[PDB]
This record gives structure tokens, sequence and C-alpha cells, in this order.
DNA sequence: GAATTGTGAGCGGATAACAATTT
DNA sequence: AAATTGTTATCCGCTCACAATTC
């Protein structure tokens, strides 16, 4: 897989995958440090939303 | 416009979903009476193929 | 035993729901 | 009960295998 992917993104900034999901959605169950830690690692991995998964789990971007 | 599965497509057709892709994969273990009554309810319905679940589910496909 | 066909697990990711724990 | 974080299954559309069916 060329594009990176949410998994990535939870796995190298070290949290739990539902806690990268809840950062993307701004939820209120997240604490600032781990949302800034998600959001960071998006820089580092590259995180390019999978378009294929992502539009069948609902769209292209969010 | 909004996007048409082949679900639908089985609804339609009144086939089973893997019916459906039978057709649309058009490979061995599929009567003909099937293929033209799914490729029909494709034409009914406007079902559009999403090429990234084909590559979600197909490994290397394209 | 294979063509047909249905049911389901799976891919791959994102979300909803939920559970342990602590407050 | 709610917050944090984690855990699990489901769901999306699509594909393949297997089981059951029928001949």
């Amino acid at each position: 897989m060329k594009p990176v992917t949410l998994y990535d993104v939870a796995e190298y900034a070290g949290v739990s995958y539902q806690t990268v999901s809840r950062v993307v959605n701004q939820a209120s169950h997240v604490s600032a440090k781990t949302r800034e830690k998600v959001e960071a690692a998006m820089a580092e991995l590259n995180y390019i939303p999978n378009r294929c998964a992502q539009q069948l789990a609902g769209k292209q971007s969010l």
C-alpha cells in the first residue's frame, strides 16, 4: 500500500486505533496531547487518506 | 447523483449480491440466464462498479 | 462432482458501541 | 455516569471459497 492509512497514524503516534479516528472526528472524549499527537503523526507519516477504503467507509475525505 | 451498489442490482435482479458480482466479474459458475438479468438491473439503477472496492477486495487487481 | 447459487468471511479502513478504570 | 484510552464487531462495496442444491 503506497498511500498512508489512519492505521499507520495510530500505530506511529502510539495510540489506540480508535484514538486516531477520534482525533479525526474532533471528538470530546479526546485529550489535547492525544489530539496533537495524532495530528503530528499525520505529518511524519505523510498520511494521505485511503480513498479506496475511505469512500467505502463513507467518503474520500470525511 | 446517488451511488448504486451490487446490492441494489441484486435486489432489482432478484439475485444474491454475489450473483451480481459473478456477472460483473464475468467468470465461470455463472449461467447466461442470470448474467443478462443482472446486467439488465445495472442499466436500470445505473450501477457503477467501485474500482476502489474491487481493489480493496482484490489484491493488485488494477 | 461440477455448474449454479446462496451465504458468509474477509479486505481495508472508519465509526459506532462498549468495556475497564478512575474520578 | 462520564472521560480517556483501549478493545471488538460491524459496515461499506466487492471478491473468493465453501456448502447446499440439483442433475
